[PDB]
């Protein structure tokens, strides 16, 4: 099928590979759904001299041909991305063991725990929270520039790095969206109801207006410092609200032009949400 | 889409709805893919005076429409379904909050964590382990019967009731087959690989006899008291290791007839493993 022809022409397949005995792994950073993520340390990584703390995307245990498939599409995703705020491929292991592939490594952890652990003014300004928003903005622009719609886009879903840099990760559900600029589902997708457009939900089509939604939803939880979207609704009465008209109110300690903002990435035609360029520029106006 | 539909359908949907405030919730059993279960304790359950105590699946934290779409699914076929070796379904809250069903609580908990608990002869002859399997063919000969194609069949999937009763369970995955006979997914199953026929691995085809091999695949276990299937290599390895031919050695304590019995239900083309019937027959010879 799909997933043993890409398995066999994978094992067929340059400077991506790394010697296993280079590698050592560590404790375990995060699971969920498709993978885990382990702390590590590679050997000689691609001309750096000594070790280099990385950290390591890996199979869970009883693994599922979609989550094989998702490690693949990461893997070829990566290769072809290079940005400051996109997690960064060093390479993989294939060749004498599972597949693994060895990632930039983010001292912060996720952008929710970073948050979870925080204090409005750890202590962060709102100038921070916006600063952070801002840099996943280009991120995402660059992310469009390349034709590539994201899909998952959420705070669990962004690393803070050294510097408090975020670098966009988990690129599992990310498709390629060149010939059509749209990317259509038929079976019910991976991605979580509360961060899906309206689109997505009711019709499975996910563009990078789409994103622009996921990206609205984001803001919501850097703004409540890693709030739960639409706490105590359940998913299953997102269509209904989403399609009525609903969305979240304004949260506590976010200003007028933030919500504003959050408001016009979930307008419900695609069209008129703003693109991840005008976002930027909007986040930089209110960093000021 | 087929999603918002068959939600919509559900809210405007018997004897199958129970009080929210009838139920009360406890601490959680286990969770893992596509749901959580909690204990519960429902008040004057169908007909049952007092407090009767159950299970509770629910949707987990973020669920995507995809795990939404098996709770609706695995609600749809319970409704059908009653065997002594299958899941009761008791009703579901669906009201005033979030989805819950309402299923039978398994005093032993999964089978495989009641194995692993255990030793060979908690002490359990090779009569008993031979008794869970022959009790599980029993209960797949019956949804067979009911052209019922389960898809999910391990042992984490069985539970263990009072008597040392197994229980068929989880049928988020489970698919009708009445039509055709086969249920096809053309895009990629979230079964673990280790557990699918060769067949549904490269072709995406289900059947009665795909459900054979998995179940191949939960003696192998049984007979192991827990273990893992493949020990040591990657799921990624399987396509080429199948398609070659390859199979489980012999585990340790395991018989020549139940070896052979994993074997035949292993067999490349899906026609030339036993069926349910003539697998219970075979486990009831063994267990004298
Ligand atoms: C201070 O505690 C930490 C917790 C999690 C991490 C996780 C990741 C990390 O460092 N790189 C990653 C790449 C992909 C994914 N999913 C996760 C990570 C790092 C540090
Ligand atoms: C002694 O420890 C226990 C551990 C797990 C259980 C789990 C279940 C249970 O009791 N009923 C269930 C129905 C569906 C699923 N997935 C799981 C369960 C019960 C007892």
């Amino acid at each position: 099928g799909p997933l043993s022809l890409s398995v066999d022409a994978f094992k067929i397949l340059p400077k991506w590979e790394f010697p296993r005995k280079n590698l050592v792994l560590g404790k375990t950073l995060g699971e969920g759904e498709f993978g885990k993520v382990v702390k590590a340390t590679a050997f000689h990584l691609k001309g750096r001299a000594g070790y280099t703390t990385v950290a390591v995307k890996m199979l869970k245990e009883n693994a599922s041909p979609s989550e094989l498939r998702d490690l693949l599409s990461e893997f070829n995703v990566l290769k072809q991305v290079n940005h400051p705020h996109v997690i960064k491929l060093y390479g993989a292991c294939s060749q004498d063991g599972p597949l693994l592939l060895i990632v930039e490594y983010a001292k912060y952890g996720s952008l929710r725990g970073f948050l979870r652990e925080s204090r409005k003014v750890r202590a962060l300004t709102m100038g921070d929270l916006i600063s952070f928003a801002w840099q996943i903005s280009q991120g995402m622009q660059y992310l469009a520039e390349m034709k590539l719609v994201h899909r998952d886009l959420a705070a669990r879903n962004i690393l803070v790095a050294e510097g408090r840099k975020m670098k966009i990760s988990d690129f599992g559900l990310s498709r390629d969206v060149y010939e059509e600029d749209s990317y259509v589902k038929r079976s019910q997708g991976r991605i979580p109801v509360k961060w899906m457009a309206i689109e997505s939900l009711f019709d499975h089509i996910y563009t990078t207006q789409s994103d622009v939604w996921s990206f609205g939803v984001l803001l919501w939880e850097i703004v409540t410092l890693g709030g739960n979207p639409y706490p105590g609704i359940p998913p299953e009465r997102l269509f209904n609200l989403l399609k009525t008209g609903h969305r979240m109110e304004r949260p506590d300690n976010c200003s007028e032009e933030m919500y504003r903002l959050m408001l016009q990435c979930w307008k419900q035609e695609p069209d008129k949400r703003p693109v991840f360029a005008d976002i930027s520029k909007d986040l930089e106006k209110m960093m000021v």
